[PDB]
């Protein structure tokens, strides 16, 4: 058609990336996926409701937890209902459905519709009880009432979706490489699975030299035969400086033949990116290897004492334990025992030879018999462990997706990022974890908008990866609806002309300073930009006009804007502003990482009713080193209340901040509760910033709410470039304790740290394989391998609670006894 050549051209800027070039490619994989995800697409699409897709309730079916029972008085909820501008309270068992709320409302009162929130574009509806809409779940948590405005539910329509139509050893020839610029240097090149090297040649060193041939044969000992699906041949050359790679087998199951001509990755400075079948597209500096290939189809008994136990310790052991070649062999020759335990699939499937046919062969013969994994209830720590990148075998994968096929919306959506960020693990851009996303997406638009900007944040900033991405978010566009796609429009048109307000103002740099930023906000907001826009860290809010008054460019090298926006919906029961900032320089990847580890953590806690309070505040990467970030609302830096009645100095007071508190709570009694709010805040990060390692940190990245909650901010700035947590003589003082000495609030401090500590050493597995796959996704540099198994010492594994509860308690002691030593470090760090 016409319009279809245009309507390619919008998704085109959408998607950030043009998906219909070929031009960095030098197979149909890409065309193959982009057609092979036509179906699953169409299929989600013709099998969701359109009602409950459009008002895409926010459901949970996890237990209302105890803490927000004992906020509830008697079964009774109250509901503030608003039509006009008349309200009415009403009474509401937790366990009222929302459909039977107006047979309390079309007959609880005399003398077609559906409930949606006060401000928001968030509705109840749906066969649910109340008392599990997460809304409701967020007004209780922080002691709020429950308006909604009854009015028109939105029509399906708008959604629609537009309309469709040998024995003989495997060898490579290394013709040679060349730069176009530059020592001696030979070419690596290794059939690969799964982070598992089967075989290794070399090349004869050659004069490093804009061109460099060698028209060699590197005979491998391996069988053609023997080549698994997902084997890579991968390509390195030494002096190490550049590596690509290529799939031995392809997406049709052919053996790769052909000349193929390669541009190179570049080191610097492991990690995903090394692991991508993409070339480089940069043909003009990139250096480039070629290569040549030709060569087609492709195809329980008992035990020792002993032995048991030796297998049961291998079982139990957490995910970083390195297996011994003696340990392999035991998991292989008892694979059928092994398989009795969903426990032992993680290092049962490492201990396949994926070499060998004959061996892979008995592999796919144990999956055949996978009732006790089919059976057993999700577990996803380990079922992330099978999408890392220890796994190459589409059967193995595709059993820990089916395993995911059972998360509910809610529960997708605390893994979405890392699920997203484990594609780069897939050997394939057709995958059953790419079309698990798919499909959880197009049925869930709150899924769905996550989904966009976590892949678009993607394709902006990683040319390794953009292509695959580039070719699932397509997929998802052309399912999402019209609505959504009108939407989606709205959204990047407003943040491509912020970051351009960011970035220049960025470059202009103070008293002229501040003329220029509200001169450009005050362009932006004509015919532009649009009314409104859905905030992307919270796609329940619709922003509106920029306040330009209380906008404005902030002190700090790098420059961030503060924008404010009033609510773009009438029916907001207050004015006050949604405040975003908008930044350049850091890498906002590793925050949103960081960041959504702690509502998982958060989560871990929800189970055992406990609230550690965290503020793990909207973020979202938008591209390179830029990015958007929630703003919170009445809240200061720790090391600025230190500046305040001490002054840019260090000379640290430590009464200040329970002052500050007290000088800032309405009563007394509210005052109690920002003391009550705090001891919780502070040990949520104390534990929560100690396991992942990142609890060493600096005055100024440490703040507050003048209602007691703490909250650590810039997690990049460590991570992104580098005492066990901060306990400061500050903190301890709103805990009635000074120097050494005890009281009833630390104390409970204590006891609520051992306890949310100990939560967290429950998910031990989980919490290592999310802080595992976090470092090669998301922390460039940040590798080693040694960086990995911090997070093993931190959560102190294979000792007993009790040597548990005594290390956290002593880590808080060297808290105690370094006062001021290392806050005044970090200050005296000029
Ligand atoms: C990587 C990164 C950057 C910013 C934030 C961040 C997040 C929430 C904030 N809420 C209020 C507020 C903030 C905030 N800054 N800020 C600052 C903190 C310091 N800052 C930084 O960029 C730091 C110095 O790197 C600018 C934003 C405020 O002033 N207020 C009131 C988190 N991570």
């Amino acid at each position: 058609s016409e319009e279809s050549q245009a309507f390619q051209r919008q998704l085109t800027a959408l998607i950030g990336y043009d998906v219909t070039d070929v031009s960095n490619v030098h197979d149909d994989e890409l065309e193959f996926t982009r057609r092979g995800l036509v179906t699953p697409r169409m299929a989600e699409v013709a099998s969701r409701d359109p009602k409950l897709y459009a008002m895409h309730p926010w459901v949970t079916s996890k237990p209302l937890p105890e803490y927000l029972w004992k906020k509830i008085a008697n079964n009774c909820i109250f509901i503030v209902i608003h039509r006009s501008t008349t309200s009415q309270t009403i009474k509401v068992s937790p366990d009222d459905t929302p459909g039977a709320i107006l047979q309390s409302f079309f007959t609880k009162m005399a003398k077609d519709f559906v409930l949606r929130v006060c401000g928001r574009d968030e509705y109840l509806v749906g066969e649910t009880p109340i008392k599990n809409f997460q809304w409701v779940r967020h007004c209780l948590k922080n002691g709020e009432e429950i308006h909604v405005v009854l009015d028109t539910p939105p029509d399906p329509a708008l959604d629609e979706v537009r309309k469709e139509e040998c024995d003989r050893k495997f060898r490579v020839k290394i013709r040679g490489i060349d730069i176009p610029v530059l020592l001696t240097v030979f070419v690596e090149a290794n059939i690969q699975h799964g982070q598992q090297v089967l075989c290794q040649r070399r090349t004869s060193p050659k004069p490093f030299t804009e061109e460099v041939l060698w028209n060699v044969w590197l005979e491998f000992s391996i069988k053609i035969k023997d080549l698994p699906k997902g084997a890579l041949l991968n390509l390195q050359i030494y002096c190490l400086l550049y590596y690509v790679n290529l799939l031995l087998i392809d997406h049709r199951f052919l053996l790769r033949r052909g000349e193929y001509v390669l541009h190179m990755w570049q080191i610097s400075g492991f990690n995903a990116d090394k692991l991508t079948s993409a070339t480089n597209p940069d043909k003009e500096n990139s250096m480039s290897i070629s290569i040549l290939l030709d060569n087609h189809p492709i195809a329980r008994a008992e035990m020792p004492n002993q032995l048991r136990k030796q297998l049961e310790a291998i079982i139990a052991t957490d995910p970083l334990n390195p297996l011994t070649a003696e340990d392999k062999e035991l998991l292989w020759h008892f694979r059928y025992e092994s398989l009795k335990h969903p426990k032992a699939y993680p290092k049962l499937f490492s201990s396949v030879k994926w070499g060998q046919q004959e061996i892979v062969a008995k592999t796919y013969q144990l999956l055949a018999r996978r009732e006790v994994w089919d059976q057993s209830a999700l577990d996803v720590g380990l079922t992330m462990q099978l999408l890392d990148c220890n796994f190459s075998d589409e059967n193995v994968r595709a059993i820990a997706v089916q395993k995911l096929e059972s998360l509910e919306d809610d529960d997708v959506l605390h893994y979405l990022l890392q699920l997203v960020q484990a594609v780069k693990f897939e050997p394939y851009h057709d995958s059953a974890l790419a079309r698990f996303l798919l499909k959880r997406g197009l049925r869930n638009k709150r899924i769905g908008h996550f989904l966009f900007w976590f892949l678009r944040s993607e394709i902006a900033q990683s040319r390794h990866y953009q292509q695959r991405f580039a070719v699932i978010l397509e997929a998802y566009l052309r399912g999402c609806g019209t609505a959504m796609l009108h939407d989606f429009t709205q959204q990047v048109q407003v943040i491509e002309m912020l970051q351009k307000v960011t970035l220049d103002i960025k470059s202009l740099s103070s008293s002229q300073v501040i003329s220029q930023l509200k001169q450009k906000l005050e362009n932006l907001q004509n015919s532009q930009l649009p009314e409104s826009f859905r905030v992307p860290y919270d796609p329940g809010l619709k922003a509106g006009a920029l306040a330009i008054e209380k906008c404005k460019v902030m002190a700090s090298k790098k420059k961030p804007l503060w924008l404010e926006f009033k609510c773009a919906d009438p029916t907001a029961l207050s004015n006050e502003t949604i405040g975003i900032i908008f930044k350049h320089g850091d890498d906002l990847r590793q925050d949103m990482l960081i960041l959504q580890i702690l509502r998982i953590m958060e989560s871990i806690w929800e189970t055992e009713s406990l609230d550690l309070c965290l503020l793990p505040y909207g973020c979202i990467s938008t591209g390179d080193k830029i990015g958007m970030i929630e703003i919170v609302k009445d809240a200061t830096t720790i090391a600025k209340i230190q500046q305040s009645t001490v002054g840019n100095t260090g000379a640290f007071k430590d009464e200040v901040l329970n002052h500050w508190l007290k000088e800032k709570s309405p009563t007394e009694e509210k005052f109690q509760a920002a003391v009550e709010r705090f001891v919780y805040s502070c040990a949520g990060y104390c534990v929560a910033t100690f396991v992942l390692g990142i609890g060493d940190r600096h005055n100024d990245n440490i703040m507050i709410t003048e209602t007691g909650n703490l909250f650590h901010i810039d997690f990049g700035h460590i991570l992104g470039n580098y005492v066990p947590f901060v306990l400061t003589p500050d903190f301890l003082f709103v805990m009635g304790t000074s120097g050494k000495k005890t009281s009833p609030h630390f104390q409970k401090f204590q006891d609520i740290c051992v306890k949310a500590y100990l939560a967290l050493r429950h998910h031990t597995n989980l919490l290592i394989i999310l802080f595992s796959m976090m470092l090669m996704t998301g922390m460039p540099q940040l590798t080693s391998k040694e960086d990995i198994e911090y997070i093993r010492d931190a959560l102190t594994v294979g000792k007993n609670e009790e040597d548990a509860k005594k290390y956290f308690l002593d880590q808080i002691e060297v808290c105690r006894d370094k006062g001021w030593t290392v806050q005044f470090n970090w200050f005296l760090h000029l």
